[PDB]
């Protein structure tokens, strides 16, 4: 079976890579997470795919974005967000993020790899994250410890 | 179409695996990539299970198969590539492949509407429900089995 050269995930808070699918799965593959918001009334998501191996989203490659806006005013933490990264048989991937209150969804499709990346840029990034491996374990450990800032 | 019910193979303590997911979509082809639990192992137990339980022995098998040549390695080594596929006609073929060699076994199993029926799928759905709290438990801690001494 064909497999997934690098991972893919969205931006979670604070400018973290959340794997859904990880690199050399085997494709076609469907997996579902529930996200949430991460503000009291916070009437929209942000969904930003993101492909490659590091901790942080600024140092991996953006295939798109879009927004699930309307999701009725609520404390953060509570609403249900479904997102499911679906990758077909053809390599596929299409990503929908539903809030399961209303039923409302939005999608979008990003071409199979072979269709936007040559082999030997996989290779590169992924030789670029072993090279950072050290300093993305770190990053991955703190996650879990973030201070809010100072009032002033 | 959806799947009525969740599908998968048990893996190792009994544990259900679902590579397709209760009201999942269908037709659908869902990979995954098993492995062995022993070292030298030379073959895999291939357990077809359906239904949303934490534990097999609380699902329903539907099938099972072997695949064997498996050549020695250590354990979790191999690489077994599990598709799940559902046709057009509702039909499961479950397929595992040893990736060095090619060498691959499957079975076909009946759509579900010649199976069950489905006040039946209601049952195993509402029973599931009524365990949800029970399973959660066995879920959280499928991470952390501890061995025993052998003597």
């Amino acid at each position: 079976s064909d497999v997934a050269p690098l991972s893919l995930g969205l931006e979670t808070a604070g400018g973290v890579m959340t794997a859904l699918i990880k690199r050399n799965s085997t494709i076609p593959t469907k997996q579902t997470q529930i996200f949430t918001t991460y503000s009291d009334n916070q009437p929209g998501v942000l969904i930003q795919v993101y492909e490659g191996e590091r901790a942080m989203t600024k140092d991996n490659n953006l295939l798109g974005r879009f927004e699930l806006s309307g999701i009725p005013p609520a404390p953060r933490g509570v609403p249900q967000i479904e997102v499911t990264f679906d990758i077909d048989a053809n390599g596929i991937l299409n990503v929908t993020a539903t809030d399961k209150s209303t039923g409302k969804a939005n999608k979008i499709t990003i071409t199979n790899d072979k269709g936007r990346l040559s082999k030997e840029e996989i290779e590169r990034m992924v030789q670029e994250a072993e090279k950072y491996k050290a300093e993305d374990e770190v990053q991955r450990e703190r996650v879990s410890y973030r201070l809010p800032n100072v009032h002033g």
